[PDB]
């Protein structure tokens, strides 16, 4: 059976399909150009000259192209000449000959669209049809940020064209977690105490914490955590940092080992903190080793509690960044009174 397959693949080559993908993360889609039933063929030169087409329909409105990144390759190994790529914003804007190809060939792509083009039909042809060597192309795509504030899904799909006529890929769908931080303000440390004094007032010299919650990294996810920060810019006309910093484990964490860690563990001894004493700033920091040997299965979440001492009155607000994996997400902003 002819088939062109697509399959989605992490930095590693691991399968993807169906997996969470982080905002900022790359599909390393691989596209199979399905030629092994051409075996022998000896068409016709009018037929050889309707040419060889591959098409990439991605979701445009929640993945990049990483053109630089394309790379194509045939069965026996050699990488392939010959074969020039486009990306085209929409329908609209190609040229009428690729419009042609696509409209006889019963292909129209939502939105946007790549499409590789074997340069010269009669070379194409000798070289990989009437021989049977099926093609890879790599074409990675990278998850913009915003599909990180919304969460959502997307889905990838190719076509072949061979001698114009047109066979269709089956489908790869992957979704995208809603990575959501929080900062709560609290009494006491302790995890299992969900108490939250935003708004509240404190009384002044009060030892407080703020209460800064990661976001969540759903199991079943497509890469390696290696960054997941806790940014604090306080205002220390109302707030003193004192030195004292806990982070804790919010969900169950597994390992690549195997090793279980227990929602609610302390996790400080996996941290680090930047501290900008004159800015007014913490930067809480998974060690990279710590956060690369979790499992791409777990999931994964923390939370940084940062001891205060309320030394003015009035009212003081604060917010926290999270990164993850290189990108921002930005916390509620709290408001306490004194
Ligand atoms: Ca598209
Ligand atoms: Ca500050």
């Amino acid at each position: 059976y002819i088939k062109p397959t697509k399959v989605n693949k992490n930095e590693n080559g691991v399968v993807i399909d169906d997996k969470t993908v982080l905002a900022g993360s790359t599909n390393y889609y691989e596209l199979t150009w399905d030629l092994d039933q051409y075996k022998n063929d000896r068409s016709s030169a009018d037929t050889i000259q309707k040419g060889f087409y591959y098409v990439d329909d991605y979701p445009e409105e929640a993945l990049e192209l990483r053109q630089d990144l394309v790379k194509i390759t045939d069965a026996n190994g050699n990488e392939v000449t010959g074969v020039s790529v486009d990306n085209y914003t929409s329908l609209e804007a190609a040229p009428q000959e690729i419009r042609d190809v696509l409209s006889k060939a019963g292909i129209r792509p939502k939105g946007a669209f790549q499409i590789f083009r074997a340069d010269n039909p009669r070379e194409f042809y000798d070289t990989y049809v009437k021989t049977g060597i099926d093609l890879k192309i790599v074409s990675p795509m990278v998850v913009k940020k915003q599909m990180g504030q919304t969460g959502g899904s997307y889905e990838n799909q190719a076509y072949q064209i061979d001698f114009g006529n047109g066979y269709a890929s089956n489908i790869v769908i992957n979704n995208v977690p809603k990575i959501n931080p929080k900062k709560d303000v609290t009494l006491t440390l302790d995890p299992a105490d969900t108490n939250n004094v935003d708004g509240q007032t404190i009384p002044l010299n009060t030892v407080f914490n703020y209460r800064l919650i990661g976001g969540i990294i759903p199991a079943n996810h497509s890469e390696e955590l290696f960054e997941y920060n806790f940014y604090d810019d306080y205002d220390q006309t109302g707030d003193h940092y004192t030195g004292q910093y806990k982070v804790f484990a919010k969900v169950d964490i597994i390992l690549k080992n195997g090793v279980i860690i227990k929602s609610g563990t302390e996790l400080t001894q996996y941290t680090t903190a930047e501290v900008d004493t004159t800015k007014g700033a913490i930067t809480i920091k998974f060690k990279e080793a710590f956060l690369r040997s979790v499992s791409i299965d777990s999931a994964f979440q923390a939370e940084s509690y940062i001891q205060m001492k309320r030394i003015a009155v009035g009212t003081f607000e604060n917010t926290y960044i999270n990164t993850v994996n290189g990108v921002t997400y930005s916390s509620n902003t709290v408001k306490t009174t004194t």
